[PDB]
């Protein structure tokens, strides 16, 4: 059975009435800390889905009318809305966006849904915010509707119609598709892939509900900045579920840490074997693909065409993620001998307290919301790249990037103002000169912990390529009267408060 994975299950036992003891007080901790949405907040995200559906049809019916097919034909071109990663998991929580797809018959063009599609949502009441950007790797239109945010990307397949029957199971449906259809099909593959390889659905849904709050506390869940995301967290999880098919959350959860922290990496995490199809891309293969030998920690994707889902894990992130993993297995090991509580596995990392020295990067922009996210965007794309030349260096323990920048506004009239701002923050010492408070100049600022092992070292090589590259990406970049980048070396006692939460107090 695929749902015990490709080695077997290590025990078929039971939950005891202790561990499902163990596994109550792990749910009554995880509604706690806010894990789970109201019923009204689900039925308001299923109402959404059913009107995002009707959009999707009305989408494709008047695009399929522009190309002068008869109303018939419209109607039977379809148009059908998926979902994908948490909310389709089932683990979505009361912030959660839904991640969303929009499958279109061969006829309907990327270009049709950043104009039919996005006016259409334009006109609906409903609409609260869009922020369409044709340029993402996977091309997407972020909105809010009805409060609900809903994160929109587009595949078109290479058939006439879209049925409302459609499933994307089957791998044919692959044929013929560009690259970035081909991505925006694998996201709902995956999801519904993970689904089907679990033993027990809602065992896998509290065990990632859990390692999914652990991960965000932890400071290691990061895609973009070398730390796994949630399809990778929800493969880690799916693999332990198949271990111990009877097994109750909080087993799972003690099984999980125990059995990553001992894994042997580079060794991949796999949860059915490795698929061949029709394409002619290749498939996850350290045996004979250079670049796939190079992966530190293999998380690979169940749907063909396989892939690794954590290539951004770098020297540094594996040793985060494990040395989290290690704390793991004392906290619950703890929690099952009754001497912590599950709370005490969720509590809050102190990142900003165990290193003495933090390079700062600031992303600056005195513009549009918009390209400054563009600019934020890039310059925090590139963060992981910087963190991989810091941590190869002679003198460099550790380069530890933290996972979420630290984002800012202002009031900026002049023109001078923009020069003061980037001049009086990053350091405690000089930051107390803001004011106020918070037209606008935005702040988006990455942290990377460092440990070093005459002292120094010097990283300004390094740090001064990081700038050059990210205003290479364009003419504007570039600028200076609008975009800017600022790298600064601090020690811990001398953090900006931001890095602090009213619950905390700054070292010295
Ligand atoms: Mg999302």
């Amino acid at each position: 059975q695929k749902v015990f994975g490709i080695t077997g299950p290590v025990s078929t036992v039971g939950a005891t009435a202790a561990e499902n003891k163990l596994n109550d007080s792990l749910i009554q901790e995880l509604k706690k800390e806010g894990s789970f949405e109201t019923e009204q907040e689900t039925a308001n995200r299923v109402q959404v889905l059913k009107i995002l559906q009707e959009l999707a049809q009305r989408f494709v019916y008047e695009v399929s009318k522009k190309k002068n097919m008869s109303d018939g034909m419209a109607r039977d071109a379809g148009g059908k809305i998926f979902t994908y990663g948490s909310y389709r998991l089932g683990v979505h929580g009361p912030g959660s966006d839904i991640d969303t797809l929009v499958v279109v018959p061969k006829h309907v063009t990327r270009e049709d849904f950043f104009t039919v599609f996005d006016s259409l949502l334009r006109e609906r009441k409903e609409l609260d915010e869009i922020a369409p950007v044709p340029d993402a790797f996977v091309p997407i239109i972020k909105i809010k509707f009805s409060g609900i945010s809903i994160d929109l990307i587009c595949a078109r397949l290479d058939q006439p119609q879209v049925p409302l029957s459609l499933t994307l199971s089957d791998k044919n449906l692959l044929r013929n598709l560009d690259e970035k259809d081909l991505r925006a099909l694998n996201g709902t593959r995956v999801t519904d892939e993970i689904l089907e390889l679990v033993p027990k659905p809602n065992v896998f849904r509290i065990a990632l509900r859990a390692i999914k709050l652990w991960a965000q506390r932890r400071a290691v869940y990061a895609n973009i900045f070398g730390f796994p995301g949630g399809v990778a967290w929800a493969m880690l999880v799916a693999r332990i579920c198949q271990l111990y098919p009877n097994a109750c959350s909080a087993v799972i959860l003690n099984r999980f840490f125990i059995i990553l922290s001992e894994w042997n990496w580079p060794q991949p995490v796999i949860l059915k074997p490795i698929e061949d199809g029709p394409l002619q891309v290749r498939v996850w293969n350290p045996k004979i693909y250079a670049q796939d030998r190079s992966h530190r920690m293999p998380v690979i994707t169940p749907a063909y065409p396989s892939m690794c889902a954590t290539h951004n894990i770098t020297e540094s992130t594996k040793k985060v993620i494990l040395q989290e993993f290690v704390r793991g297995v004392q906290i619950t090991n703890d929690i099952f001998s009754n001497k912590k509580s599950w709370a005490n596995l969720f509590e809050k990392n102190d990142f900003f307290f165990r290193y003495k020295f933090y390079l700062e990067i600031t992303a600056y922009t005195r513009g549009s919301d918009e390209q400054h996210l563009k600019w934020s965007g890039l310059v925090e794309s590139k963060v992981r790249l910087l963190v991989m030349k810091l941590e190869v260096l002679a003198g460099i323990k550790i380069a530890h990037p933290f996972t979420k920048p630290f984002e800012s506004s202002y009031c900026c009239p002049t023109e001078d103002d923009y020069e003061m701002i980037q001049d009086k923050y990053g350091s405690h010492k000089t930051e107390t000169a803001l004011n106020a408070l918070k037209p606008k100049a935005y702040l988006s600022t990455m942290y990377i912990g460092l440990d070093f092992n005459k002292e120094k070292v010097d990283i300004h090589i390094p740090c001064t390529e990081f700038v050059n590259l990210c205003r290479s990406f364009n003419e504007d970049y570039g600028d200076h009267k609008v975009f800017n980048l600022a790298l600064r070396f601090v020690k811990g006692y001398d953090l900006p408060d931001e890095v602090f939460d009213e619950n905390e107090k700054r070292p010295s």
